[PDB]
């Protein structure tokens, strides 16, 4: 129920009407040619409007336009060209909702990975970081006007931005073994680009022993389950988790019978059997499908907090190309990905992310009387009424009510925990106690800003909202068409040349910490501990401080709910 | 003699790594358990990058561990066990040089075979495959990375393949009657696994009255031996030889003194005598001995083409065990076996194989001056040089020298003919004059492709060549480590679909034809008959087509030879 402003929308309008002339005038007449296992690429360098350069491939097919009778699975290996491959104009994205205009766009072939680099030929093979974008499995692009790498390039890496199959057409999942349509195909996805990576990041400089994944919200979800996956195995050598992992209540979803119920929208017409439902799915339009996901999750559903329709997924059957064959849990527990170093983080205030979902249906704050449907589904009955619950909501109404009446502000700092710090927490504890992992580093960036910031603000009307918001900390990683030429010596500039140079030295070493990021001098960032009763981490801010987690507090009482059933935490 | 450069050594090693963690991946959590006349055995069902499934038993025992008093001895029956064996995992190859990283590998504990289904309770007792492997008798093995049933579990049958003793190990014989080494142990192997497969292939879902024995080369001249042995008769049903047989000069040697030879490299000793040579070799190191074996073979020996020192051989005195009693065209007028629906072919450039050998010695191609080294040894005196023979070697001249001087293509267009066209032409002469055997079906394989390969491709330094080599129908059978998921599409599944069809077709009813086959509409393929002058053979390439055979004309020049000696034809 995301409304944009019809103001919002025609400065929006406009904004990428000027967007078009500045991207011009960026671009050089310096075209290049790189090699990889399918055929050549062309390239492009790029200035920034801080007068760098950088080498720009868009558009390069990882797989197999998945169309016709590819829809709906797994993605295939893309064929190989004579000649030279055209890359210095991106693709289109994943057919999705247009989150600021709320009309159908991208299209289905959209199996592209994007390239960037400011030296094509460096005296090293560069770190690789990799970006996984977020938008909840149903949003979201590897277009530079929304992901430009341009502070990345200040640095000697290599970035590559991925895409991936989104919404039904990415993560449909029917029980029949016969119909081959387990799920998580967009998750299949990821697993190939990140192989492409493996496999042709040296012919762009970059060192394939030295590959990072990172990503944000459903971004970091998608990196979570990269390292969870036997299919991902060894493939990369460091993980960020930006708010968000695979344990996250919103991460994953059981949608066996979401297929049908998305079939009958469209205009079906036939029995609830997964061939024939399928039969039609294959001959619908994408756009349509794509339109009428917002419907598909019964009140009940929503009720419970299932947030998508249609997303990963434990597989009913096992296959070659099986990404998530357990619960993400269970696959923790055996997870190469424990073995390589992790640096994960939230927002300081990530709830605030509702405010105007908020401001439209103020009969939300009410779920707070009794904290009953934000109780974890495994403690919570069918009807969710038994006293044992209410108990349990209680234990939460008790961390988030601040007076006698439940408010907006409880209600969104409640939704901080519940969609991030609490799963964040027993991921760490079920990391310890099940798993040997190598210690994450944890951050929290607590930088706020009205001066520079991403299209996310005007998707969730957060413009001139105080406080640092689920989503805020892109803005001082990558370049967007809303950004704009910073002083060298402001405060959001200082922000960017840190945020970058941290995930740049956290790539190279496994370690976040340098004492040539201004800011950084005194500080000891030390690696989450079995023992730590408390978590440190480094806050973020107008300084760089390493204070412990103000969040604990909170965070200990929703591990209380879990003190008779101690072993499903 | 062949040799593989670092940096494929290296990308092997890896592909080895890569291919374990497949392995896993393609492992499904079901396990079932068989009945054998020696005890249960434990399998496993596991998945193919096509999502078939097949059950799948490895390492099933088919005769004693052949070491300490055993070695080189007819192999002895196995002891039956108590409760489940496990058969899980394949067991060791025998002693061998492998041929990529150039090491001595495998084990004395070698005895197995493999079975492969993808239903262990079918509707039918189903055709039983039996695939015996080639390798010139020196390597080889039935570990799925080489030969993986994954294609042929697409059909409705059983499949199986086998080990056997090979190099020194398997072929050693000796005069002297006392010592009980006669020679042909490999090849008794051979015969103890088949009577295994009658005996037990109906605890699989097998037909014990519907088996076929297929090899290619030198498990081309293993089927055909078992086809020719009294010890086999009735066993098997259909025999399909691919690319030699066993009149083929290099399937067979009287290897006798050589056992010396072997043992003097070794460190002994003393004299040359049957009963201490023979001590020495039982007491030597296995892998020593394999190793060693490479220098056995005089200059005067490999001039005169001998290609391996130890191989299938007449046996100087009778056993109980015997399976070749006299020369292979003697044993060719009462064999059994020429009364079972037969088919034979070749690829449509063999000798292409050679081709590494060429670049690595030059000098090979003036032999084609005389061609007097490849002259029948029917036909030829002892040192090479009487007129008689130069007249002879003029004629193979001819016949393959196009320009004026002999280069490298007429030394491989030769060894084409020299080792495969021309035997087999014998062959069919020979089951025509001297037996009233059925009418055998004959094929070409002439599908070029550098898409999907086989291991044999790397061993021959084969990577850029364009042709159809001696091992690439290979390709099209089984899968391997280097092979990976075709679309169903491209020409090479196609071909996967066509070859298995087509020996699945023949091994139902010993007609190689059938309209179900995609390319086959259109093609009377009918069996050489006494009357034909010309050949006629199904062409396979992207068409399959009935042609007669290009080589014929080249077939009847290396014929011409015998024109004063039409008796030893």
């Amino acid at each position: 129920n995301f409304n944009v402003s019809l103001m919002e929308k025609l400065k929006w309008k406009i904004k990428c009407i000027e967007n078009k002339f500045l991207n011009y005038r960026l671009t050089t007449n310096e075209t290049v040619v790189a090699e990889t296992e399918y055929g050549k690429v062309k390239g492009v360098k790029r200035l920034t409007v801080y007068d760098d350069s950088y080498y720009s491939f868009e558009g390069i097919p990882y797989a197999q336009p998945p169309v016709g009778e590819l829809r709906f699975k797994a993605p295939q290996r893309p064929t190989p060209w004579a000649g030279v491959r055209d890359c210095c104009n991106h693709k289109d994205k994943s057919v999705q909702v247009d989150f600021i205009t709320g009309k159908v766009c991208g299209s289905e072939d959209c199996l592209y990975l994007s390239v960037y680099t400011n030296n094509l030929n460096p005296e090293t093979k560069r770190p690789v970081l990799v970006y996984i974008h977020g938008g909840g499995f149903i949003i979201g692009e590897n277009h530079r006007d929304m992901y430009g790498p341009d502070y990345f390039i200040k640095k000697d890496v290599v970035l590559i931005n991925i895409q991936y199959r989104l919404g039904a057409l990415g993560f449909l999942s029917l029980n029949s073994e016969d119909l081959n349509v387990p799920g998580n195909a967009g998750l299949k996805d990821q697993v190939m680009a990140l192989r492409w990576i493996k496999n042709n990041c040296a012919n762009f400089g970059g060192n394939p022993d030295n590959i990072t994944v990172f990503g944000e919200s459903a971004g970091a979800a998608s990196t979570h389950y990269m390292m969870l996956t036997e299919q991902t195995r060894g493939l990369f050598h460091r993980g960020i988790l930006m708010s968000g992992n695979a344990i996250c209540p919103w991460a994953n979803t059981q949608c066996q019978h979401r297929a049908f119920t998305l079939a009958k929208l469209a205009g079906y017409k036939g029995e609830d059997n997964d061939k024939d439902v399928l039969e039609f799915l294959m001959k619908a339009k994408p756009q349509d499908l794509i339109k009428l996901e917002e419907k598909v999750l019964t009140l009940e559903e929503r009720t419970n907090k299932v947030m998508f329709p249609f997303g990963p997924t434990v597989e009913p059957y096992q296959t070659a190309d099986c990404v998530l064959p357990k619960h993400p849990r269970e696959m923790v527990k055996t997870a190469w990905g424990n073995s390589i170093p992790t640096m994960m983080g939230n927002t300081s205030y990530e709830g605030l992310f509702f405010t105007s979902i908020l401001k439209q249906m103020p009969l939300l704050v009410k779920e707070l009387e009794t904290c009953v449907n934000f109780v974890p589904s495994e403690l919570a009955d069918a009807e969710r009424t038994a006293p044992e619950t209410l108990e349990m909501g209680a234990k939460i109404k008790k961390a988030h009510v601040t007076g006698e009446t439940p408010t907006a502000d409880n209600f969104m700092d409640l939704c901080s925990h519940f969609y991030f710090w609490f799963p964040m927490h027993r991921l760490l504890q079920l990391r310890f106690n099940h798993t040997s992992g190598t210690p994450v580093y944890l951050y929290r960036f607590d930088f706020d800003s009205e001066d520079l910031i991403n299209p996310y603000r005007i998707m969730r009307s957060g413009r001139g909202v105080k406080g640092v918001s689920h989503t805020d900390e892109l803005t001082y990683f990558f370049w967007n068409q809303l950004a704009k030429r910073m002083p060298k010596e402001s405060r959001e500039y200082k922000t960017i040349e840190r945020m970058t140079g941290i995930w740049t030295q956290f790539a190279t070493t496994g370690n976040p910490y340098s004492n040539e990021i201004e800011g950084m001098e005194n500080v000891s960032w030390d690696p989450i501990e079995k023992s730590d009763e408390v978590y440190k981490c480094l806050n973020i801010s107008d300084e760089l401080k390493m204070i412990d987690v103000p969040e604990m507090g909170k965070i200990k009482q929703w591990e209380s709910m879990f003190e008779k059933h101690r072993d499903l935490f």
